[PDB]
């Protein structure tokens, strides 16, 4: 068994402009499976604001865009493109909501269950991939959850898995937190279901951490707070503790950047540290389409072509050796280089899949393929990999 390269493709989300459909310029050669992300989860949680997905005769399905119909029927032609592809619709996603009421029982978990295998025949999908944001915590409050999401997640998967049979992929991603694996989701009792479990091993630049994918941590880039401490090994090894094989583990790798919260706000030890960037920092990112009071996030052709490459030659590269990433920094006003934003390239590809092989993980995913360089770092990826 050679190793797995699932790598996102976020169709959903994509509205970037620019000749050609979006699909047709992924090279799916360098990847064995393929999370097409996402379909939604019609719901009637207060706070949504996704009209199209409260519809009352649709609760607990799922929603696909017109957009997603028309990628997913298009998938005939990545199977010409790679005929060892497997396909995944993912359901879910940050901020998706839905998940806790679809959950809740045998009967809602029915309605849900019915709808992915519909879809999943009617498009020919090789399996589905839910990523619930997340079960229990809720995402601190930004999707509706309840204690009872744990075993309601363990009942979904089985009797998921029960509907489309033992040959189609059921898959899941995991999240970072510390808590996840000790009481959102109970990773023993699942396991048998799942094909494998994506690992979100990134979106780590919160709070009092600089570092957004570190690998092990970083001495010169210390985290204050004890709560916000988090790198990818420290990922893995909490969820090995909590019982997963390795090889049904992939590594989650991020084709992106943040910039730290630690740079905009305070941060906070339940102020431990304080915003470094000034107006000016924030006006510079917002000149470069990031609007930091809306998100934190830089794909990383963005930031080769705008940042690295930028005409005006404001941002300088760094590379942690204790992290094993490397993180850009601009000048403050008074001459002094600031942590603007950690990222992935080439270099820090090549060394998470160095440790996937030694660690006997079962593979990389990584976030997405819209955020990739002419599909530079899953080039990259396949090859430290030795995928053919």
């Amino acid at each position: 068994n050679s190793l797995m390269s699932v790598g996102y493709f976020n169709g959903g989300g994509d509205v970037t402009a620019g000749p050609g459909g979006d699909i047709d310029k992924l090279d799916v050669r360098q990847i064995t499976h393929l999370n097409y992300s996402f379909g939604l989860v019609y719901n009637d949680e207060k706070d949504e604001t996704n009209a199209a997905l409260k519809d009352p005769s649709k609760l607990h399905q799922i929603w696909l865009s017109p957009k997603v119909q028309a990628d997913l029927q298009k998938i005939p032609s990545l199977r010409q493109q790679n005929p060892n592809l497997k396909v995944l619709l993912s359901v879910g996603g940050w901020g998706a909501r839905g998940f806790s009421g679809a959950a809740a029982t045998k009967e809602t978990r029915a309605v849900f269950i019915q709808s992915a295998q519909a879809i999943i025949e009617k498009y020919g999908l090789d399996g589905i991939d839910l990523d619930w944001e997340y079960p229990v915590n809720g995402a601190w409050g930004l999707v509706a959850s309840q204690p009872a999401d744990r075993d309601n997640f363990t009942a979904l998967l089985k009797e998921l898995r029960a509907a489309v049979g033992n040959k189609k992929l059921v898959t899941i991603a995991v999240g970072a937190n510390a808590e996840s694996p000790k009481s959102w989701v109970d990773v023993k009792a699942i396991a048998p279901s799942l094909d494998y479990i994506n690992l979100m091993t990134y979106d780590l630049a919160y709070g009092t951490q600089y570092f957004n994918s570190n690998l092990y941590d970083s001495t010169r880039w210390p985290t204050v707070a004890e709560a916000d401490k988090y790198s990818a090994d420290f990922i893995v090894n909490n969820y090995l503790a909590a019982g997963l094989k390795p090889s049904q583990m992939n590594l989650g790798i991020g084709f992106y950047g943040r910039i730290p919260k630690r740079a905009v706000e305070p941060g906070i030890d339940w102020p431990a540290t304080r915003p470094y960037f000034a107006a000016q920092q924030i006006e510079l990112f917002e000149s470069l389409g990031v609007d930091l009071t809306k998100d934190t996030y830089v794909k990383y052709n963005d930031i080769v072509a705008k940042l690295i490459n930028d005409p005006q030659k404001r941002f300088t590269q760094h590379w942690d050796d204790e992290g094993k990433v490397p993180w850009l920094s601009v000048q403050s006003a008074d001459g002094q280089a600031l942590f603007a934003l950690s990222y992935e390239n080439p270099r820090s590809v090549a060394i998470k899949a160095d440790y996937i092989k030694s660690k006997g993980l079962g593979g990389a995913m990584f976030w997405e393929y819209g955020a990739d360089d002419q599909n530079q770092l899953a080039k990259q990826l396949a090859e430290s990999l030795g995928i053919k």
